[PDB]
């Protein structure tokens, strides 16, 4: 009784070429599901990670292609500005043609580059100050440099928006970074040298004399503080207690507890919060609240200012914007950034052009260009589907609230409370498609040249920018989704308490209807089940049914998640990475996404468990020695075949809050005894530890 559809075919095909049957599962379950997939496969010289997720996503691209590049008369003028958008961005010669001028319109309105200018001191640091030049970068074109204001929704109170400061981001990827030796080493050097090559270019095209040992006098007095903003950072381990991240203040506590004196004032909290607000015409008391998630690393910010130049700190500061400006010019401000990109991610050229504005359309046109990626690509029944699994799941993930011996009964229940409440996005919004107003409306503000690449992103940042802080004092609204369509992925938002599954996400092998089911639960299934964890985790437990920071637990009942989870802990902080040169994974950072891996499994295999129950068992896949409970974890392990480069390896470890992907094939696994039985693991292989974590 196998099955021989069409759709079995292919799904069956699949499976076999990417696995390895010449290595034991239970020796090594990544080997055994992914090793045909390695073999084949080399990473793309514009790739730094790639496997079967990143493939899906190289599939989504092509289909964006197809629905941008071709004008259509009845398109609605929302969509006309994503196609415009588009050919304004895959037109090189356009761009190539403007060089840099583009960006030195720019300059003078972020109060300048001083290292390529002349006398900045004369021009500017007459009307500079440290709040007006901040604020700029921030309210116009949404760069957040050493401090990091940001309008957010309160952790505390769900519907309201809040103030928010927090440390901000520094230009490598990790505070790690500025150690600047061994395996960072030529990312420092790389970055330096892009400072250095891209004040040179602008000195050159305004016609200015260049003396090297003055740009890297000056280049290297802008690493040497972001050196110092990098070690004031606080860590991602000591970031991650949201109750600990929460501290309510107004400006007047925050002037009188966290002083800064820049250049010689010191700082007007008030005058930098309405520098920002004023771009919006609202109003800021010094009695406003603000939520404040990096009180320490303001009070180390004190002495580091005092000590630098308004001309060291604005050429750190604009060189934070001016970094990401450069690869929508010309040619040879894109050539400059080719080493630094190199360093981090190890990719030895751009992304193709047509791919690189698919995306960025999509980023700024989601429910646009989500729209036209339905229409053309999905199928609008998959959906009903889906919303039927989670039902399952979420069914699940109460039921095994009995089964948990480490909570208290008061903490179950409110447990299944919290679950009861979380509501579902699946797909689309109907409205993206019904609703032509809507979503014209969306874009109304926008006018986009066809000629005029850097113009349009420019626009969009400013557009962004003034969209967010005016949610001040408007409520938040419950209708919004937190993805577009158009996206492979899968969301877990803690103050909206909602699950999001993107229609991108919702294709082989994570789902199709025609597919088996056993490939359904252990692809999309698992997914599910992730993401309802997710409000579980270390961080998500923290939050409400309503969405808000407020404690539910008992303190018994939360020092056993902590003692449970800590056990994750340990077991993936104790692997090492080769990629990454042997380096441990950070347990920590990483915990969040393991606890969810590993409750989003089990919870889709009891899912599995009480379909076949209910509804009997598959027939089998041909060409495959494999039961239905082996193919659930073929199929779970499969989304993960893929490998990374080197340098980015180096890079992810730090900066990805997940496992890298066969880490959590394995990881999981390791905890799951369904697994062993499926494959009949001896006690003490290596896929069937004795020793087992567990917690959702
Ligand atoms: S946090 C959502 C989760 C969704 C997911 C869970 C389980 C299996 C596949 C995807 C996920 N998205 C990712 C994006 N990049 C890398 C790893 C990722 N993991
Ligand atoms: C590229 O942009 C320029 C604008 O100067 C235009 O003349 C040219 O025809 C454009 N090419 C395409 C294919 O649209
Ligand atoms: C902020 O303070 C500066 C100091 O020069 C002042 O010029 C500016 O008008 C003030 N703006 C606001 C929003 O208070
Ligand atoms: C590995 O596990 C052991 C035992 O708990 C633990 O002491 C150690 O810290 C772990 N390794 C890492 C790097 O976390
Ligand atoms: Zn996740």
């Amino acid at each position: 009784g196998i099955c021989k559809s069409s759709d079995c075919i292919k799904s069956a095909a699949r499976l076999i070429q990417n696995m390895d049957a010449t290595t034991e599962p239970c020796t090594d379950f990544f080997k055994y599901a992914c090793g045909g997939w390695l073999k084949r496969n080399v990473i793309p010289e514009t790739s730094s990670r790639y496997g079967n997720f990143d493939i899906l996503r190289d599939e989504l691209e092509v289909v964006l292609k197809d629905v941008l590049q071709e004008p259509k008369t009845e398109d609605i003028v929302a969509v006309q500005k994503a196609k415009a958008l588009y050919r304004s961005c895959i037109n090189e010669s356009a761009i190539d043609s403007r060089g840099g001028e583009p960006l030195l319109k720019l300059l003078p309105d972020i109060y300048g580059w001083p290292v390529a200018t002349e006398n900045w001191e004369q021009k500017y640091g007459a009307s500079w100050t440290a709040e007006k030049a901040i604020a700029q970068l921030n309210s116009k074109y949404g760069k957040k440099v050493l401090i990091n204001l940001f309008v957010g929704t309160d952790d505390k109170n769900s519907v309201n928006h809040v103030i928010h400061i927090d440390q901000p981001r520094l230009g490598l990827p990790s505070r790690d970074y500025y150690e600047c030796t061994g395996i960072y080493k030529e990312a420092c050097t790389a970055y330096v040298d892009f400072m250095i090559s891209v004040a040179r270019l602008i000195r050159q095209e305004e016609r200015l004399p260049i003396d090297e040992n003055q740009l890297a006098l000056e280049m290297n007095k802008v690493m040497e503080l972001e050196k110092e903003i990098a070690n004031a950072t606080a860590k991602p381990e000591d970031r991650n207690d949201p109750m600990l991240l929460y501290n309510k203040m107004t400006l007047a506590q925050i002037q009188n507890n966290f002083s800064l004196e820049i250049n010689g004032k010191p700082f007007s909290w008030l005058n930098f919060t309405n520098e920002i607000m004023s771009t919006v015409n609202i109003s800021i008391t010094n009695e406003e609240d603000v939520v404040v998630y990096a009180p320490e690393y303001l009070t180390k910010l004190k002495p580091i200012l005092t000590k630098y130049s308004a001309r060291d700190l604005q050429n750190l500061m604009s060189w934070r914007f001016i970094m990401d400006l450069v690869s929508s010019l010309s040619r040879t401000y894109k050539e400059s950034r080719n080493a630094f990109r190199k360093a981090l991610y190890g990719t030895t050229s751009e992304t193709a052009t047509w791919r690189r504005c698919a995306n960025y359309v999509n980023g700024n046109m989601e429910n646009a260009v989500g729209r036209l990626y339905v229409e053309a690509a999905f199928a609008g029944e998959s959906k009903h589907v889906v919303e039927d699994l989670i039902a399952q799941i979420r069914e699940v993930f109460i039921q095994t609230l009995d089964d948990l011996t480490w909570m208290d009964a008061e903490t179950k229940k409110r447990a299944e409370e919290k679950a009861l409440a979380i509501k579902e996005r699946i797909g689309y919004p109907d409205d993206i498609v019904s609703n032509d107003n809507k979503l014209n409306n969306e874009y109304l503000e926008l006018n986009y040249k066809e000629d005029e690449y850097f113009e349009n992103i420019i626009q969009n940042l400013k557009f962004s920018q003034s969209k967010q802080l005016k949610k001040l004092r408007e409520k938040v609204d419950k209708d919004e989704w937190i993805s577009g369509a158009a996206v492979v992925n899968a969301f877990y938002s803690s103050g909206r308490n909602q699950i999001v599954f993107p229609a991108g996400i919702l294709q082989p092998p994570f789902f199709s209807a025609q597919q088996s089911n056993s490939l359904n639960y252990g692809g999309i299934g698992m997914v599910i089940g992730h993401e309802i964890t997710h409000g579980f985790d270390d961080n998500g437990r923290n939050f409400n049914k309503d969405g808000d920071l407020v404690d539910w637990w008992t303190q018994q009942s939360a020092s056993n998640f902590k003692e449970q989870s800590q056990c994750m802990v340990y077991q993936y902080g104790n692997f090492s990475w080769d990629l990454a040169g042997g380096q441990h994974l950070n347990g920590i950072n990483t915990l969040g996404e393991n606890i969810a891996d590993n409750g989003g499994l089990g919870q889709a295999y009891r899912a599995y468990q009480n379909y076949i129950k209910k509804n009997g068992e598959e027939k089998l896949l041909p060409g495959l020695d494999l039961n239905h409970k082996q193919l659930f974890f073929l199929n779970f392990a499969q989304v993960w075949c893929g490998t990374y480069r080197p340098e980015y390896a180096v890079n992810s470890i730090k900066t990805d809050v997940h496992s890298p992907g066969n880490f959590r094939i394995i990881g999981t696994l390791q905890n799951s005894a369904e697994f062993s039985e499926a494959f009949h693991c001896r006690k003490n292989s290596y896929m069937n530890p004795e020793k087992k974590c567990r917690v959702w």
